[PDB]
């Protein structure tokens, strides 16, 4: 019993265990089940990190104080240990020895001892070597005669696959659910914990830093449960600041939100850290830095950082993603090029842009190839295009690429995303788009966009277009778009703007090896003969640099007098071009 | 007064330390780990050289030379003890009272000192250990790999709420650099040794050229030693010895498993006239088209210059399939690797399934089979050394056309599952099976350059104009006439001959005689496919009813006739 049992509660005497704060609905619900005559056996069922170890050490913690009732009062606490019963046993019967050695010695114990099994799945089927199992049917009695008194902590799922399958063992437990603290339950959690971080890392913890500690940790990371990883950030940032004060007031060691969400951005990826940068530069001047790689477009920007705006300030509807625009307009004008524009703004990486081509998804059968397939056919496992990337990232900006040549079936796997900010993948799990913003761009009505941009000024293109030929008679999809965004096609104007960041991001790399040229205004309407097209777009100017540019050199090798160290030039003349070095 | 005590005043005393150089960003992080109370256990994962010695010889470099006072330093800790643990206790729970005596009675000052311990994997990794791991007796420096490390220490549950992955990302050539830089503190003042900076570098370049299945480090301290140890050994082997410290005191211990000597294991700067004359021009006198990629488009690429993600060393090569490429994408490789791995072979010709999504560049969801789906899906996922080829993509229906746009070009690297593809070392072969097929008749006047330009010109843009627009480079492989093949008919039958000399039959065979084979031998259609078994029809299952009929005895060499209206080579 003492070579395996810790003792949670003479580990409560010496101030060892965690101070416990709440839990005092989940605590007395252990005790009334705890109390029980026969089958006094609580199962603090949760999810990983939600709190149901710190349960029973704030049972512990109870008994030792004092405010446990009288039949609850001068127990023990015990913490068995199923990996340290199948230890060592080889041999046949010496984890039965074991249990019946444990189990022997709480019947001693004439009931003054709790003994709480940590991880009861690990329980289901842990001797189990040669026929029926032996740790969870060697309990089995002394579970349903009220005996042994077992506060059982697994989670709802290992719950579901592992004590459930097992019926009569099932009924032994009694679950008690742990859910999770809400953002404001954990402070109080972390506010009374502070001082026992603050003892092992002498390092001072603001309550700034714990009441973004858990307002960080449960918008940004999702996979984990709020009272493990608001721990872990300020434990994280406590170490990271030990650094500091060790090795090399402005030497400081208080935490604070900017040491905090450094790390959870240095976990996830968000940089949201601290307003001291250019954030101030940067959060009304959104509309003009999608100006430097969005040429024209006014009324593009001014839906989609106007969106982008209305959820950074904390007003925009949290059952719904950040924006879900309708891009539709001509093809090679800035549909793409936002998005990308976008990407590179709030996530600050044009990688985090989710491209879906929906002419992909042309017929009904390849719908279940966004959503995910059923339990049972061919790619379930696998998941969805849509929803298996979304968990991938979180915080992405979808484009469904000319959704108009998708089927109008898939209109509809589309119309709980726009509303909700959910869909649910064919395993039954859901994925989140409430933080994505998702940008359809369309071709739909590109033949009278492209005529009246110089006609009708700025507004009358989204009037009046929609309702002849347009899509107003399937009306369900059209009010969940945030805003239908109409595109103006590109004169001379942009593409003489839109025509100078061809190699401006391989500019700051290149200049030692020979290369450094500026602007020459000549050759100015040679691409803009090709690439500025009324019809076509704007497409046609990047097979201007793979066929205008770049042929004569990589193919007119062997003849022996051009070489390379001499940047080239282009004007306007029957030449068929030189270069002299 | 033995086992639980080690005393770390005599580090300097003695002088031992192996100073860690190169890990400072993978080594605080495991002091940001160790700081914590949650999780405050760095388990090191992966490739050596840390093991926990890079926190116990950095640790009091920075409290006895003075920069910081005293009121600050004081992070005085130990190392680990587990030498005696097993050795010399006898009995059957006698043992176990030494290991619990080892951890209770380091509690006698109340928490003055604290110990790490290392090297917890074995099971002492949660047997014996993790009540005093659980109790939160004291905290350890771990060290698994990363299979031995889900092997154990991740699908339990109560011991990651301790320990966490610390993987370290593989080093660089400079690890066994400054482990020579230190150590002549112990080499010159005693011995007098020398080892000269061509003779460091190369024990350690075996890894992304020589062999990488292995880890460097391991292959850099063990073949320094053993080079070293040359002068006090080998003048008890019962002008005098180079003093000067060359690439041969590796030599002789590196190449005692392969036969290949120094002469291309460093091709440097002026080795590149003597890596064009080994082993592609002694196999086949010929070959010649494919050495441009090693001439010309090689000057960007292996002097620290391979940008990836622009074609730089991408020279096109075409030609038609079956009859020359598969052949070069080894002998290249056998060029190169100094064997045969190179097996790769795609083409888009009878297959007429919704399973062509997944031989593109990978699989996205909604789909069948992503173990190996298309061959380039898993020809980087086991070795990242493949020779890609494109075959007969000109035939389907135009949906599919234009999706060989994407990978060639700068906007996005197109990986699977986040681990990443070959960008630098291949060279592109493929295959142009257009109006070249009545041009394999005759060899005389066939155009070098008269062929891709008046003839390409009027037969590409009727169709489909966005295929040779990019692609322009057009020179042929060889035309199947006569004696071109006599050389390839010579190969396959002297794979016949040391196949027949082994039971005593040394066969000859004229000019005259395996032009006899010609009339039944190449296909325009499928290449030199139907050589093999034109020499098994003609000659190989004739020879072998001969060989059992016992009248051709061993040791006497036959001669042929012309004869009868079915041609076998009889007396
Ligand atoms: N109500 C609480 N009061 C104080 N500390 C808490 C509370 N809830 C959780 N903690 C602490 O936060 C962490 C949560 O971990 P646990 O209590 O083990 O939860 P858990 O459900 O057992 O997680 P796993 O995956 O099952 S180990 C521990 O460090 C606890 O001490
Ligand atoms: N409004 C715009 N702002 C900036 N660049 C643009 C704009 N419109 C077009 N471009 C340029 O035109 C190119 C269009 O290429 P592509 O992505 O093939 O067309 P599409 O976006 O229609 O698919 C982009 O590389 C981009 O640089
Ligand atoms: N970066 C490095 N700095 C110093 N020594 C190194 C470095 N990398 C490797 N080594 C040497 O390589 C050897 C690795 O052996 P070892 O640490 O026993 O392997 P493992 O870490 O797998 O147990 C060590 O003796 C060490 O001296
Ligand atoms: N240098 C060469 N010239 C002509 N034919 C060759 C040469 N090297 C190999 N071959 C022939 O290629 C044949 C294999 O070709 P084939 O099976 O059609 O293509 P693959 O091997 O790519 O499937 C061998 O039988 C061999 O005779």
């Amino acid at each position: 019993l003492k070579k395996y049992t810790i003792d949670l509660t003479e580990r409560a005497e010496q101030g060892k265990l965690d101070p416990v704060i709440g839990r005092d609905e989940e605590i007395r619900r252990t005790i009334q089940v705890l109390q029980r005559r026969t089958k006094n056996n609580p199962v603090l069922i949760g999810e990983p990190g939600v709190g149901k170890t710190a349960i029973v050490e704030g049972l512990a913690q109870r008994i030792i104080n004092g405010e446990v009732p009288e039949g609850l009062k001068g127990r023990r606490v015990l913490a068995l240990d199923m990996g340290a019963l199948v230890a060592g046993a080889k041999y046949r019967g010496e984890f039965e020895e074991r249990l019946k050695g444990v189990l022997n010695d709480l019947a001693k114990q004439e009931g003054n001892v709790i003994l709480f099994i940590d991880e009861l799945h690990t329980m289901v089927g842990a001797g189990k070597a040669d026929g029926a199992m032996d740790a969870g049917n060697m309990l089995k009695p002394a579970l349903a005669r009220g005996e042994l008194h077992c506060v059982g902590a697994t989670t709802l799922d290992e719950y579901r696959q592992y004590i459930e399958k097992d019926a009569a063992l099932e009924r032994r437990f009694q679950k008690v659910f742990v859910a999770e603290p809400s953002v404001e339950d954990t402070i109080a959690i972390l506010r009374g914990l502070k001082e026992r971080y603050e003892l092992h890392h002498h390092v001072q913890i603001t309550d700034p830093a714990i009441v973004a500690a858990a307002t960080l940790s449960h918008r940004y990371i999702a996979d984990r449960q709020l009272p493990d990883k608001a721990i872990d950030l300020i434990d994280e940032a406590a170490s990271s600041i030990r650094m500091q004060i060790d090795s090399k007031r402005l030497l400081r060691n208080k935490v604070t939100d900017a040491e905090i969400a450094e790390v959870l951005a240095r976990w996830t990826g968000i940089p949201v850290s601290r307003m001291m940068e250019s954030e101030r530069e940067k959060l009304l001047r959104m509309e003009q830095e999608l100006h430097h790689r969005v040429i024209g477009q006014n009324e593009a920007v001014d839906a989609v950082s106007n969106a982008i705006r209305r959820s950074r300030a904390g007003l925009a509807d949290p059952n719904r993603p950040i924006g879900s625009f309708l891009f539709l307009g001509p093809t090679g004008v800035g549909k793409t090029e936002l998005c990308k524009a976008l990407a590179n703004f709030m996530f600050d990486s044009d990688e985090a842009m989710v491209r879906i081509d929906m002419s992909e998804f042309m017929e009904k059968h390849s719908v279940s190839r966004l959503v995910g397939a059923p339990p049972g056919y061919v790619g379930y496992e696998e998941g969805g295009y849509l929803t298996e990337a979304v968990r991938r990232r979180p915080y992405s900006v979808i484009l469904l690429d000319e959704v108009e040549k998708a089927h109008p079936d898939v209109f509809n796997i589309l119309l709980q995303v726009l509303d909700d900010g959910r869909l649910t993948d064919g395993q039954g799990r859901t994925v989140d788009f409430r933080n994505t913003v998702v940008i359809m761009t369309s071709n739909l009505g590109s033949d009278l966009i492209q005529e009246r941009f110089g006609e009708l000024d700025y507004a009358h293109m989204k009037e009046l277009v929609l309702g002849v030929v347009s899509h107003n008679f399937r009306p369900e999809f059209i009010n969940r778009i945030d805003e239908v965004v109409v595109f103006h096609p590109l004169g001379e104007q942009h593409i003489a703007s839109i025509a100078q960041i061809q190699l401006k991001r391989l500019y700051k790399r290149l200049e030692e090896r020979g290369y450094e040229i500026h602007i020459s205004d000549e050759a100015l309407k040679l691409l803009s003969e090709n690439g500025y097209d009324p019809v076509y777009g704007a497409r046609p100017l990047k097979r201007a640099i793979q066929q205008q540019i770049e042929n004569p050199l990589a193919q007119q090798i062997l003849s022996g007098e051009l070489v390379p160290g001499k940047v080239i030039r282009l004007e306007v003349n029957e030449d068929r071009i030189v270069a002299v070095q």
